[PDB]
Formats: C-alpha cells, structure tokens, sequence
C-alpha cells in the first residue's frame, strides 16, 4: 500500500522529482519556479528549504500526463477510459467498496489543538502578486451530509484569514456545499464538522477530482484506481475519516452564518476574480506526520497543473463520444484554452460536410462540451495534441470564409466576460479537413509521404551516423 | 402468428376490404390506394387483378392504428414503450429455424406476378415491399431492408439499395473479400407484420432485424433456410425470390416517382438475378407505392417516430415532443418542443437533432418551441413562429452540411444548408423587451361552460 512518500521515491528513481535545496520563498517565488518547470514539461518539485519554514513544500506533482498515469499505477492515461465506461452504465454492486479504517495512523503522530493551532507555521503559498492572502490549494475537503452516509471529497480553495480560520470556497453545486446547505436546513445553528487532508496518496487525490456522482464516495473510486480499499483513520474531533498516510490534517467546523470576503485570487482563466462571500472554516485541530511535507499548487494563466490533470481526466469522456461518433479518432481540450473553451477533434471523414455534423455533435451531445466556443475539426493524419500539425492543417486545408462556421446566441458560461451578454454568445467551428468533390472544385493536394524502406534503413544506421555524440 | 392471421383480424374489425372488380396493377391500383389512404380507409385486397390470378394486397399500413395492430398493440402510444426497449445500448434473441410449397428453376418468370406500375412515367413495374435478406462476409448478422426493385427481365431485377444500407454495405464488403464471386441474396414478400416492421425500423447495423421483430412479437421469428443459399427467410412468407448479384452487373434504374413527390432521374444499380421463386399455394402479393405524401411509407414513418421520441428524451430530457410532419417528406422538417431552462437553449437542441441520430442528419428545417405548443398542430406552431421570433435574430443557418444526394434543391449534390428557427420565448439577455404574457383561460369558467354545454344546445 503506497502512500505519498512511496510515490515521491518512485518519481525520484525515474528522474521525475527534483529536490531544491536553495532557499525559496512560498510568497510568489515557488509559483514562478513551478510555472517555468511545468511549461517546459519538467519534473515535480520538492522545496526542502522554504524561506521562513521548516516543512518542505511539494508542488508540480501532476505537471505532466505521465505523472498522472504513474499516480494510478499505470504506464499511460487510458485506464481512465475504463472509468468512463463504468460511470456511463449507471444512468456493479462491489463499487460500494468501502474504506479500510485503521485505529491510529502516521497523520496523527503530532497533534496541536485549540489555541495552539497556528496555520502561519505552515508554508502556505501566495501565488500571484495581487492575491489577497496565502491560499491552500491541494486540500482534500471531507464532508458528510445529514441524509446519507457517503463521504464527499473535493478540492476547494482555502484562503488564510487567521491563526485558525480559513475561508471555504466551494462553488454551490459541489458535494461539500450541498452537504453544508442541507446540514443548515436540518439542524439550525449547529456547527458543521469538516476535515481537510493534505498530501494523501495519489489515488485518493485523483479520485477526489474524478467527477463521480454525488451519491458515491470519492474514496470508493480511489479504491478502483488503486486496486485496494482506501486506508483511512477517524478524525479526532469528529466522525469523518481522512487518509491514514496524509501528511497534514486540519479538523474543525463551520459556524453557521459565519462568512468572509474571499479573494480576489488569480484563477485558471488567467484573470483575478472579484471578491465574494464564502463560509469560514474554523480549525480546532492540526494533526501531522513527523517530518511532514506540505503539498501545494497554483492555478493561473494556463497551462497549470490543474489543467494538465483536467486533460488526463477528459479521457473519461472520449469513449462516450466515440460510442456516439465512431468517426472520432481523438478529442482534445488544450489546457491553454482554459481547459474547456477550445476543442480539437480528429476524424476519419466519410462524406462531404462531415465536419459540420461533428461540430454540432460537440456542441450538443454532452453537457461537458456545450460551452466550448471554438472547435477545430481535422483529419486523422493530424495529431490533435501538437499545434504544429493543427496549424498546418488549418493553414493548408481551409479557406477561412468557406470553412468557418459561426453560430450566434448560444449558451456561454456566465463568467466568461468576453461574450456580449452574460450567459449568451457565439461559437466558431473551423473545418480544417481535406475537402472532397462538392466542397471544392480544385485538385486537392497530395501530402508528402516518406518511403518506409528509407526510414527503416536510416533507423538502422542512426547510432553509427553519430550526429549527436 | 403469420400475415394471413393478421388479414383475418383486420377483416373482422372492418379494416380490410376485398375488391372483386377487375383492376389493373398498371396504375389503377395506385389510384385506388391513394384515395383510400388519403381518407383514412382500410387496407385493400384486390382479388381480381387484370391479367393475373394472384391477389394483390396493399395499403396494409395506411393508418397508424394498423401499424400498432401489426405489433400486437391496441394503440399508437404503445410505440413509445418499444422505443424505451430499442434504447438498451451500453456494455461494461435468435431465429427459430423450421411453409411455402411450389418452386421454379429455368421457368422463373416474374411476369406471372402482378407487380405494380405506380405512376405514368415510371420506367417499368416495380417491386416495393420486398424484404431483402443479406449477410456480409465479416459478421453473421442477417440484415433485412426494403429496397425498390425494377423489373428488367423474366428473371432479373435491379436492386436499388442506397449506399448506407445494410444490404449495400454487405455487397460492397463481399466484393473486395471475394473478388468475382456471386453474392447470394433473397427477397421475401408478405412476411408477418412484426418482421416487416422490424425490417424498416432503423436498428443498428450490428443487429439482425429478425431479433427486433422477435421483441415486438413476444416470440422468436420463425424462419426457413433458402433452397439455393444459407440465408433464412420467414417461414410464413407468401413469395420468396432467391438468387444472386453478379459482380459488376449493373443496369440503368428508373426514372421512378419517389416519396418526395418527384421523379428520380435514371441511375445505375446492381442487377439481382433470380434463380428461384418459392410461394404458398394461394399466394398473395404484397405491394405498395410511394409518391407525394402522404403515402403508406410516410404513415409508417410517423408511427416510427414515436419510437424515437424516448431515445431523444433520454439524451435531451428537456424535449417534451418531437414531430416530423409527413408533409415534409417525412424527414426534412422537424418540430421540437422543449422546457427551456436557459438563454440560448434552443440552439443546443437544434444541434442535437442535426447530430444525435443518423435518421435526422439530413433534416433541413428544425423549428424549436416551448411546451405550451402542440408540435402536431400548425396553428400552434405558426402562432409561435409569428409571435416569438425576430427572423434575423432567431434563425440559424448553417452552410455546407451533409444533404441527401437526391435532394435537387441543394446547390451541389450531397452538400447544402440547414435552417433552425428558434421560436421559443426569449429570456432576458436574448431580448431587452417586456415579453408577452399569454392569455390563459379561467379553469372555473371552462368547467362551468362544460357543465351547461349540452343544455345550451347550440348544435
Ligand atoms: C484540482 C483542483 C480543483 C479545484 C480547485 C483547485 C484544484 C487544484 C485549486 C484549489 C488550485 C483552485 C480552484 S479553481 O480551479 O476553481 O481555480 N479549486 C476549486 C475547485 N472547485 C471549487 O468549487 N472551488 C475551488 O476553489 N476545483 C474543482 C473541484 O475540486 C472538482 O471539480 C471536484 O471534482 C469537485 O468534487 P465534488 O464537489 O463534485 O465532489
Ligand atoms: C417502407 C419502405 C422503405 C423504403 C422503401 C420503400 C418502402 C415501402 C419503397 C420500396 C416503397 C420505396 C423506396 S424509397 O422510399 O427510397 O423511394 N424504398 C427504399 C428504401 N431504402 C432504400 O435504400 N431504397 C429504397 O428503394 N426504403 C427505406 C428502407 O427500406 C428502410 O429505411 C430500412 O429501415 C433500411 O434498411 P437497413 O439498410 O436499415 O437494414
Ligand atoms: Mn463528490
Ligand atoms: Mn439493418
Ligand atoms: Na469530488
Ligand atoms: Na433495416
């Protein structure tokens, strides 16, 4: 049973984890370093010498698809396709696979409570210059509602506002938020217990961010990814269970009606979002391991680690698109398109006008892609994940006015300020497929194909040629 | 059980008329059937076709009722439950093989059968209710489809399957996997209604239309091995034609009047060579015609839309109703009513219609409305269009989309545009005006007048 440290050791063995011994500030500096590293496809980062703290800071954990896959015990990303197929069937009784509860766990080696609680001792990162305060970004928030037993895990950003106070920024459709809302109705004025785990094992982390239905515990999903039940421990001050191997656990509650102005904070869109009110999480206990490590990240102008995560987790929907449109070879939402705003789709085209049906399919078939503003459709000789192929296709297979489709007055994310009216805007599709007779009267270009015999011969003498050494 | 049992049921209920007067299969039957269909009349059995001894049955499914009866049910609204069944599709019933008596060889002569000529400029007599049975080389599934078949000789028919059909794909794959070998084919005329309906229902290519007929019937489809090949045809069929397609043999087909109300121009299709004809003793010939709608195929197509509504609703639960008027050539215009939940919703629904199911890929007009509209009444639909739309704001046009190659109205063969009319109530963001509150009646007044209606005695 691999905890997070076992994963960091695996990564280090494979040249996927760099230990930084230089002093680095959690205020802004770590983010800068992580950002350059992620943008160059570099390793995960463990800052052993954060300025002003003793607890090392881990970030960029999942900055690469490979490391996401490794985090689920795999070579590559396509086990997520199988999850997609699973989650489909429900709309398999031993997917009610529970947690395995230990009594006593490494995450409760050191315990501090009441007035000794001081979040300022933890190297919480400040990500961007106009961010309001340090921000906890990789907390697994654990909650129960009053009506079912299911424990939800979500990642909700948490602003520091005091020695023992965080703001809990769950958006209103989240498990945590719905649990709190129901607790309030069902028990007026009673405190809502909540717990937050930092640095759990990778399967739990990945399970938290898999979009499983509200009816199911994310702990059960982590179990399927791992191959074994998730190891947990009861919290000290409530009946919630947190992962046993967690590096740090925050326990506490939400006082009903206590709220605070949250932000502004830079988000995955690359802009600051404006101040808004969210509940206050009061921290009564902090439990941690000996030699605890603090797991953090940042969100900002993409790509960032959440966006790389989000790409790997989109594999969950590709098979559902392919059941419906088997012509679709690949379907990719670049991180640098804020994760959902641009799609590149490659097809085996079968008739004139095919690309238009596919665009309309993307914009209608699933709710996950209904708000996608740009859709580029290409043939299967294009790698959707390489802008060198996609731009090549766009610039050699399109006449812009002929091959661009615009639809006005369509549903758009209310937070997208670039549309003319909140909730309503246009969409564009680019048909960059080879044009067939009927679509063009010209003699279409024959692409240059290499001689496989020459390719193989050069493979054979490549090392001996010694061009590099 | 078989077709004859169905005819007897219909006759008992005043839904089948026997015509004893002499009537020519050249044009006359079509005229009689067309009038009958247009007035919602019964199915028709012509016992005295001029120049033949074999009775001619047509307008079998000329009414929605008779389509329902043909699947054992009492009502057209049972077809929704069939749709719920046709849904079962994610992941993680065979034939019963056993009659038809007499048989031919070199004295195969299709001219002895009362094949109909439907319209005055049609090229030749045409077989219109043949269940064509095929296997491909790669799977075992037997496809059943209805493909019009022109008479060109004592023993030769043209096989007009369009290129996306099961039969056509099977032949195309057979050619390629077995160059120059004959493609066995069989056509059954007058099978039991469930099999017939199963054949026209668009089930996925992966599934034998025999399996689906089994679900409609409640029991496995009874079938028999053909004499000259390994295909199986329904045991109760009135006539069976067996033979093959010689690779590369093609003939000019048509012109023929179509379900669009126009003549298709001449075009080339494979030749089906008939080596055997098998039939029952007092065989009945099942035929129909297509033309300007409504016709029997269009009535079929309306009943089979009820099957699709649930499949559309599973995917788009905002859809309350979904209707393809027969007058739109059955597939070219759709009216969809929704419970609108956000600004711009209609657009998602239009794109869904144009992308979700293949039968609607060529639908050139889509009108979307709110749920206070009855999609089946032009009075409501036009009222919605003319009171809830600004044409330029609320009309969506998409160019260069797939279109039926026979649709001569598109600017280029196979490619044309589509139009969606958003006739929903416009929400803030879509309009800055004060939207109209519709006039609702007082249900107390309505009920009070219902109560004194008879006493008022206006009629
Ligand atoms: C992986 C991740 C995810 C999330 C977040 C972040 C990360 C790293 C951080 C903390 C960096 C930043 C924000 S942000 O992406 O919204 O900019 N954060 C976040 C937030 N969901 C949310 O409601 N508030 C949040 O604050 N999300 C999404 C959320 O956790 C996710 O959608 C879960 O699947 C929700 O689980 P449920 O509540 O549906 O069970
Ligand atoms: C009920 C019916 C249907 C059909 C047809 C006819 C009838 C009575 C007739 C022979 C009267 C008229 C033509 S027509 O509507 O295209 O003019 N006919 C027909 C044709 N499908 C086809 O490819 N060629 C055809 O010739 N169709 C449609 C096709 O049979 C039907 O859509 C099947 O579900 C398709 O079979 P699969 O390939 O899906 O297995
Ligand atoms: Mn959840
Ligand atoms: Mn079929
Ligand atoms: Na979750
Ligand atoms: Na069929």
């Amino acid at each position: 049973y691999n905890d997070l440290r076992d994963f960091l050791t695996l990564l280090e063995q494979q040249g996927e984890l760099k230990r930084i011994t230089l002093p680095v500030d959690p205020h802004l500096e770590i983010t800068e370093i992580a950002d350059r590293t992620l943008r160059a496809g570099g390793p995960a980062l463990l800052f052993e010498n954060p300025k002003g703290y003793s607890m090392p800071v881990l970030c960029n954990l999942f900055g690469t698809p490979k490391r996401v896959a490794m985090g689920m015990g795999q070579e590559d990303v396509s086990a997520l396709r199988e999850v997609g197929k699973l989650l489909a069937f429900l709309k398999k009784q031993v997917l009610n696979m529970p947690t395995k509860r230990l009594r006593g766990a490494p995450c409760q080696q050191k315990i501090v409570s009441g007035d000794d609680v001081d979040l300022n001792r933890i190297p919480i990162m400040t990500c961007w210059p106009e961010d309001a305060a340090p921000l906890i970004t990789w907390g697994l928030t654990v909650t129960r509602g009053p009506h079912k037993e299911r424990q939800n895990l979500g990642i909700y950003r948490q602003q520091l506002i005091g020695k023992n106070k965080l703001i809990m920024r769950w958006l209103s459709h989240r498990g945590g938020a719905l649990d709190y809302q129901e607790w309030c109705a069902a028990h007026p004025g009673e405190r809502f217990p909540v717990s937050v785990a930092l640095g759990a094992d990778p399967a739990t982390i990945l399970g938290a961010v898999t979009p499983v239905p509200d009816t199911l515990s994310e702990y059960a999903f982590a179990g399927l990814l791992r191959g074994t039940k998730t190891e947990v421990v009861k919290c000290i001050s409530n009946d919630l269970e947190v992962p046993a191997s967690a590096e740090i656990v925050l326990e506490g509650y939400i006082e009903q009606g206590e709220t605070a102005p949250e932000g502004p904070y830079g988000d995955h869109t690359g802009y600051y979002n404006e101040v808004d009110s969210f509940p206050v999480f009061t921290v009564t206990h902090i439990t941690q391991r000996e030699d605890a490590i603090y797991h953090s990240t940042y969100t900002g102008r993409p790509p960032d680690e959440p966006a790389v995560l989000g790409v790997a987790l989109n594999e969950v929907f590709v098979p559902i698109l392919q059941k419906q449109f088997p012509e679709i070879v690949d379907f990719y939402l670049p991180p640098e398109g804020c994760s959902y705003r641009l799609a590149v789709v490659t097809i085996k085209k079968q008739y004139a006008g095919h690309a238009k049906r596919v665009m309309m399919g993307v914009w209608s078939f699933l709710r996950q892609f209904m708000y996608t503003k740009f859709v580029i459709v290409c043939d299967d000789d294009v790698n959707a994940r390489d802008w060198n192929d996609v731009i090549w296709a766009i610039t050699t297979r399109m006449d812009p006015a002929r091959d661009t489709v615009l639809v006005e007055n369509t549903p758009i994310d209310y937070l997208d300020f670039a549309s003319p009216v909140s909730g309503l805007g246009s969409k564009m599709g680019l048909d960059a497929t080879n044009k067939w007779p009927g679509e063009t009267q010209r003699e279409w270009g024959r692409p240059i194909k290499k001689d496989p015999d020459v390719v193989a011969h050069i493979d054979a003498i490549w090392d001996e040629l010694a061009i590099f050494n």
